[PDB]
């Protein structure tokens, strides 16, 4: 099936699907966030699709896309705007604390390819 | 509205706040642009997300995404990397905090079932 077994089981507000086919790595660059509510017509109230850079930077014919850490990036800056503000709690701090650390672990892989000259190359 | 991301090198797109704070004190509003142009300067990428604006059982709130959603788009990319031939150490790393974001995400909607206050504008 398309839908992902996500970590939240009841009450999910979206419906998550992957489209397409695995591509470069193996992983799938074209995503759906559907809303599990209907209009009055029966049509979905959200249907976003986001599409991933799919192909290196230096390998031709590579097509242009959003990057993983940019919508990690829109979570870290809404969770701190939460706890900035008055609906705060421990669960927004520690899954901001994980968040920003998981960003840092891809800026620790993106610095680590630019030392070995390997950004943007179909390389490990 | 430029947000400060903690790549600061090489950065493929540049992350960006529309609009002002809304409910809980929070954008609602953001958008992916990337540092590359054309031969006119014109933005490659240019992809737009909005969030749900109020709860989802209080009137008059806007539909949209939710960051737990975003989170596991990416959890299933690095799960997907992380099984094909370009597996690192530092994805496994990234994945587990993810992961462990998503948890803790989790935590707080079944903490809000327990309280009776998922859906509304409360603490
Ligand atoms: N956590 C990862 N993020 C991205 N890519 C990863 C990861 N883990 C393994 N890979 C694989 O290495 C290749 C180049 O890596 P890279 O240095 O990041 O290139 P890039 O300029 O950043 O674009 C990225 C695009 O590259 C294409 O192949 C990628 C992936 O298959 C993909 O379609 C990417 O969407
Ligand atoms: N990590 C958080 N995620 C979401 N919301 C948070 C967080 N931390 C604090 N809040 C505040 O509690 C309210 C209800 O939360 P909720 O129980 O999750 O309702 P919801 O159906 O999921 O929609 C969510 C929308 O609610 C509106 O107010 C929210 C927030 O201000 C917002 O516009 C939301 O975008």
């Amino acid at each position: 099936m398309k839908e992902l077994s996500t970590i939240q089981k009841r009450e999910k507000l979206n419906t998550v699907e992957r489209i397409g086919s695995e591509g470069p790595g193996g992983a799938y660059h074209e995503y759906v966030i559907k809303s599990n509510s209907m209009d009055s017509q029966g049509n979905y109230d959200v249907y976003e699709t986001i599409k991933f850079q799919k192909g290196a930077r230096k390998e031709e014919k590579s097509q242009h896309g959003v990057i993983d850490s940019d919508l990690l990036e829109i979570v870290r800056d809404r969770l701190k705007s939460f706890q900035a503000g008055p609906f705060s709690s421990r669960e927004n701090a520690c899954a901001l604390t994980h968040v920003e650390e998981a960003l840092m672990w891809m800026n620790r892989r993106v610095e680590d390819r630019i030392e070995r000259n390997v950004l943007g190359t179909n390389t490990k």
